[PDB]
C-alpha cells in the first residue's frame, strides 16, 4: 500500500518529440491525487534533472540518466515500496528494468507499446535509443546499456509479453520471430478480444516472481491518445486499455511500473494525461461496480 | 403507431449545465420529421415552460408534477409518450406519469451514471443524480410521492447499462439492494448483443418498459455534447444496435432522451445521434 | 508482383463532392512509393484527363469507356491494375476492363452504400450511386453494355460489405435478387474476423476477385475525408484485419479505392488510410 514516484523528463533521439513535458503533464492531471484517494501512502520523489554519434543518439546522456534512474528504483524497492516511474521517453526503461532486476529473479514484463523497441544499433533506422530500450533489457546491445547497472541481461525473453504492436520493424519482426517472443499485435487482439488477450498473458506470467508493466501511451489509439511522441493510427481503445488495467488489478501481480511517452505538444486538452491516470487509478484498484 | 413527444428543457442543480438547449437542439436535427418519415402519427406537445442538500428541489417538483399528468395523459389516450430531456430529473415525472398504466414496470437505465444519491449519499445535491432512486421509492417525499404515493419502480425491475461513473454510495446500494447493472467492463467482456439479449430477458416478466436514455452513456466520441460527459462509454454502433434489438423485441411502452447539451456540442452532431437512435428504436431497419 | 496505377479524377452528379481530388491526395500520401517498398514494380499510368435522371451520362460513358480499355490492357500486360477514385461510378469502366479477362468475377463492395439504383430507382440520377447494379446488368445501355453487351458480373458473385444507407428500392433489389449484403448490425453481431472468412468461402468458385473499396464504408471518425459520409461506419482496425485477410487468402486480382474527398478531409488522413489499407491489401503484415 505504498508508492513512491519519480519522474523522468527525457527527450533525447535524432530529434525532439515533446515527451520531457510527459511527468508534468501527467501531475498536472493529478496522478498524487488520484493514487492517494485510492488508499495509497504516496511518496513524491520528483523529477531526475537531466542536463555526434548517429547510431546511438545521445548514448551518454542517456547511461547517466539511466543509471541515476536504476539507483532510485533499486532503493525504493529495497525500502519496500512500490516504483512507479513517470516518462518522457521509452529508453528509460533501460533504467527502470536495471533497478527492478536487483530484486526479482524471474521478473516479468508487459510491455504495452504500438512499437516493440526491440532495436540495436544494427537494425534501428534512426539511432533512436528509445527504439532499443526492450532489446538492451534482454541483453543486446551496445555494452553501455546492456550492463547498465550489472553486467547480465536485465529480462529474459520468455517473460516478456507485447501487447498492442502495429509499427515494427524488419529486423524487430525477425528478432521476435527468431527468439519466441511473446507478441500480441492488434491483428490477434481483434480476433481474441482483450479479455482473453489479457487472460492468456497473465497465465504465461504466472511463472513469473514479479511483472513491470512498461505502458507507452502509445499503444493506444491516436483518438484516445492523441498526445504521444510517435502516434501510430490502428491502436488500443481507452475502454480496452481500461479493463486491461483492471484484470492486472485484479490478478495482483504487477509489482513495478513505467508510464511513458505522453507529449503535451500533440495532445488537446492534456486528454491524453488525463486518460494515463485514469489507467493507473484502474491498475491502483478502483473498480467500476 | 402513435407517439407524442413533450420537450422538458429543464437545467437545475448546482450549475447550469447547457441540457435545457437539448429539446431545441433535438428538434433542430429534425426529430418530428424523422418519426414520421418511419410511418408514425406524431403529436407535438411542445415544451414545457420552466438549499445546497436538495437543490431547486421546489421547482423540479414543480415541473415534475406538470410533466407526470401530460405523459399519464398521453397513455390514456392509447399513444407512445416520447420525452425530450434537460436533465435527468425529468425522469421523476415521466414514471410516475407512466406507472399510473403499469404495475411492473420495467426500466432501462442507458447512463454513465446510477442517478441512485439520495439527500444523504449525494456529494452534489443534484436531483438529476437522485431520480432512478427517487423512482424506486428512496429519497425526499416530495420526490418519492410524486404524482403518486407509492415507489414508481420496483428494485427487480430495473437494468442499468453503461455504467461507469458510480459514487460509492451508489455501489453500495447497487450491492445491498440487487440491482442488475452492466458496467463498461461487463460490456466490453460480453459485447453489446449479449448484454442486450441478457437485459431483454431479465425483464421478460414486465407488462411495460420505459427506456431511460442518457446521452453520455455514449463515449464522447459519438456524444461530445452531453451535460457531464464521462471518457469510456458506449460507441455509437452499440447503441444503434441496442436500440434495433430493443425495437425487435417490441417491448419499449414509453421513453426519455435526455441530457443533450449543445454548449458541448459539435455542429449539433449528439442531437443528430440522438435522433437516430430514436429512428433506429422506432423500427429503422438498415437491410 | 507486377502493379499498374492509373488515377481517375471523376466528380459528377448531381453536385460537385469534392472526390475529384481523391487521386492527387492519395499520390500526395504517397501511394507509389508505398507499394515499391513492398516489393512491387509499380508502373504509374498517369491520371485519366477530364439528363438529371442518368446526369452527366455522356461524360461517364467517355471517362468508363477509357478506364475500360487501360484496364483491359493492364490485365493484357499481366499486371494488377490499381484504380484509384473520385466517383465510385468508374466501377463501371473498371469492372467492363475487368470482365473482359473474368467470366466468372468475384466482386467485394466496401462501402456505405449499396449502389444498385437504376435510372426508375435513383432519388439523385447520381450514376455514383448506379455502378453496382450497371456491372450486374441493370440500368441504361449506355453503362450496362459499356465495352461489351454483356453483364460484367453475376449476382450470384457479389458480396456488399459495411452497408447502412441503403434505399429503398436498393433494399428491394437486394432481397429479391439474393445479394450477399452484411450489413453494420451483422457486422457487430458476428465481429469482422467471422464476416471475411464467410465472404472469402462465398467467393470460393470465381476465377478472380475484384475489391471495390469505398472509403466512406469507414465511419467518419476514421475517414472523414469522403464525398457523402454516413456515421456508424467500419473502424480503421476493422477494415485493415479485412485487407490482411484477404492478401493471405490470395484471391484479389484488381482493386479500386474511391471517393475521398479532400475538402472534408484533415490534414489529409483519409488519403494516408486508404494507403495504409492498400499497404494491408499487397501484403504488409504486422
Ligand atoms: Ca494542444
Ligand atoms: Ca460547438
Ligand atoms: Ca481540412
Ligand atoms: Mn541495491
Ligand atoms: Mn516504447
Ligand atoms: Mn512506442
Ligand atoms: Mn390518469
Ligand atoms: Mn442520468
Ligand atoms: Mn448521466
Ligand atoms: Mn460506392
Ligand atoms: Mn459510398
Amino acid at each position: 500500500k505504498e508508492i513512491s514516484v519519480i519522474g523522468v523528463p527525457m527527450d533525447l533521439g535524432q530529434m525532439r518529440r515533446g515527451v520531457d513535458m510527459g511527468p508534468s503533464a501527467i501531475r498536472y492531471a493529478g496522478v498524487i491525487e488520484r493514487i492517494e484517494e485510492i488508499g495509497y501512502d504516496v511518496k513524491d520523489m520528483g523529477d531526475i534533472c537531466i542536463e555526434e554519434n548517429t547510431k546511438l543518439r545521445n548514448l551518454t546522456q542517456v547511461a547517466t540518466v539511466c543509471n541515476e534512474l536504476a539507483s532510485k528504483v533499486d532503493h525504493i524497492i529495497e525500502e519496500g515500496r512500490f516504483p512507479l516511474v513517470l516518462g518522457g521517453d521509452h529508453s528509460i526503461a533501460i533504467g527502470t528494468l536495471a533497478g527492478v532486476a536487483k530484486h526479482y529473479k524471474n521478473l516479468g514484463v508487459i510491455w504495452y507499446d504500438a512499437h516493440g523497441d526491440l532495436n540495436t544499433e544494427e537494425t534501428s533506422p534512426s539511432g533512436n535509443i528509445h527504439g532499443m530500450s526492450l532489446a538492451a533489457s534482454l541483453g543486446y546491445g551496445h555494452s553501455s546499456l546492456v550492463d547498465l547497472y550489472g553486467a547480465y541481461p536485465k529480462v529474459k525473453k520468455e517473460n516478456v509479453v507485447i501487447i498492442g504492436a502495429r509499427a515494427l520493424d524488419e529486423g524487430e519482426k525477425d528478432f521476435i520471430r527468431n527468439e519466441g517472443i511473446k507478441v500480441f499485435s492488434m491483428h490477434e487482439i481483434d480476433r481474441m478480444g482483450m479479455t482473453a488477450v489479457m487472460e492468456e498473458t497473465i497465465a504465461y506470467l504466472s511463472h513469473t516472481d514479479g511483472v513491470h508493466l512498461s505502458l507507452d501511451l502509445d499503444g493506444l489509439d491516436p483518438h484516445d491518445a492523441p498526445g504521444v511522441g510517435t502516434p501510430v493510427i490502428g491502436g488500443l481503445s481507452y475502454r480496452e486499455s481500461h479493463l486491461a488495467m483492471e484484470m492486472l488489478a485484479e490478478a495482483d501481480i504487477i509489482t513495478s511500473a513505467e508510464f511513458v511517452e505522453v507529449n503535451t505538444i500533440l495532445d488537446e486538452r492534456n486528454r491524453t494525461a488525463t486518460t494515463a491516470v485514469a489507467l493507473m487509478g484502474s491498475l491502483f484498484g478502483e473498480k467500476l461496480k
